[PDB]
């Protein structure tokens, strides 16, 4: 049951009447999840899905947001009955977390676009009864928190969600599905993932969220999309506000990518007397550093869009070899093609169209070009050394010819002058260390005044022979 003092803010009338349920459930022992996402799931129903009728905020009224509630709680206790599952010490069995996980699971439409956008709240849920893949995680523990299981909390990785619950949180359970085409593996632990390294298991260093965390990622989860080219004004702005009151509360210093969200919608519209958006982006790679071994992708990234965005060629070069330095010590695996699609997009069209720019840029006489400075070739050297050092020992390979052919092209676009003046020096001006084998092997060919193509492709691909005719 939503109690009393849950009620006396309806009806919410605007962004801030939102951002005032917000903070006073923030206040509490333990925020209502479920009453807070079926508040986010309706007003972005009503100012993204459908603006029919909108002529300012869609009014959130008590007896509408309660008869959600009531939808929610009724689903889930007449489906659970806990009693099969009695509760050792205050915590769950993973018998109960599969419980929900099923109940949850079977409620959802039997065929739809998994990938649609407005499809991750419990408004969703209830309306249309359709989840994204993270939304399932969510909504299995907004479940728990309704039936009194203080343990299940959601965890996050940077490409997938799952559960931890039982005693001291140490147990992991899979709750939801993982891409498409995948088997798979509700009910399990993840550690066969973090035992091998890959990155959707991210060694371990996953996020492990408390109640105010769980916040953050449905504020986070907000969408502000209407279409392709237009956002809501309204959404990015209530976002935006969440999001501060949960930095100045303290609930996003263990959320990277919570902090690289509030630094997007920053660049986009400043608040006065808030910190800049490199500040903000540089908190959230703090933040990796500290509470996650540095073992996070997402923040690096985050930062060079920024850099992009700004044609920063020499910030975002940078960017980018710390993003593949942290790539480096993991193994490629199976599950792990998003991070592959990101850094084949790096490397074969974004970092190419920055160059070419840079290139003309010169040619009319630009002073301080990044294609000019040997630390800026020492960037593109490190981005490529990380990304061959990753491939070192994994389960399945990264690169092929088709990524040689813009190798080629980027080492082109600074002139021999200048990458002659990078010393690559090994264990045991510019210098740069190579960790991996084939950047050791290609370091001749690096200098030359004409690249040699057919050598590069070789070394980079380990293609062995050249054509017999």
């Amino acid at each position: 049951g939503l109690k009393a003092a849950q009620k006396t803010l309806f009806p919410l009338r605007s962004i801030d009447d939102v951002v005032r349920l917000f903070a006073a459930e923030l206040g509490r022992e333990e925020p209502d999840l479920v009453l807070l996402s079926l508040v986010l799931g309706f007003v972005e129903h009503f100012l993204a899905v459908n603006r029919v009728g909108l002529t300012y905020f869609p009014v959130a009224d008590l007896s509408i947001i309660a008869a959600l509630y009531a939808r929610f709680t009724a689903q889930i206790r007449g489906a659970v009955d806990l009693s099969l599952y009695p509760r050792e010490g205050g915590v769950s069995s993973r018998e109960l977390v599969k419980k929900v996980s099923d109940v949850i699971w079977n409620s959802l439409s039997r065929s739809y676009f998994k990938d649609r956008a407005h499809i991750q709240s419990l408004f969703s849920f209830i309306t249309g009864t359709k989840l994204d893949s993270s939304g399932v995680a969510f909504a299995v523990v907004g479940a728990c928190q309704a039936l009194g299981l203080r343990d299940v909390h959601l965890a996050l990785s940077e490409d997938h969600a799952w559960v931890v619950f039982g005693p001291n949180g140490e147990q992991t359970a899979e709750v939801t599905w993982h891409g498409k085409g995948n088997e798979d593996r509700r009910g399990q632990t993840v550690n066969a993932g973090v035992a091998e390294r890959s990155w959707l298991y991210l060694k371990g260093s996953y996020m492990r969220c408390d109640r105010k965390m769980e916040v953050a990622f449905m504020v986070c989860a907000i969408n502000p999309s209407i279409d392709l080219h237009t956002d809501s004004l309204e959404l990015l702005q209530l976002q935006q506000k969440l999001l501060w009151l949960l930095y100045d509360l303290g609930h996003l210093e263990r959320y990277p990518m919570a902090l690289g969200n509030l630094a997007d919608l920053e660049e986009l519209e400043p608040t006065p007397g808030r910190p800049d958006p490199l500040t903000l982006y540089h908190k959230g790679i703090a933040s990796a550093k500290t509470y996650y071994r540095d073992e996070h992708i997402y923040p690096y990234i985050y930062l060079a869009g920024y850099h992009c965005r700004n044609r920063n060629v020499r910030e975002a070069l940078q960017a980018w070899a710390d993003t593949a330095t942290v790539i480096q010590d993991y193994n490629y695996c199976r599950e792990d093609e998003e991070i592959y699609k990101e850094f084949f997009e790096v490397a074969n069209d974004v970092i190419p169209n920055l160059l070419k720019e840079a290139a003309s840029l010169l040619e009319a006489g630009s002073q301080g070009s990044a294609l000019q400075d040997p630390e800026c070739f020492a960037h593109l050297l490190r981005f490529y050394d990380g990304i061959c050092k990753w491939e070192e020992g994994s389960p399945t390979p990264v690169l092929h010819v088709g990524w040689a052919t813009f190798l080629v092209q980027s080492l082109g676009r600074f002139e021999g002058q200048v990458r002659q003046k990078v010393r690559i020096v090994s264990v045991p001006g510019p210098v740069l260390t190579f960790q991996s084998e084939k950047m050791k092997g290609m370091k001749e060919l690096l200098v030359a005044t004409k690249i040699n193509s057919s050598a590069i492709k070789l070394q980079l691909t380990a293609q062995s022979q050249v054509q017999m005719k």
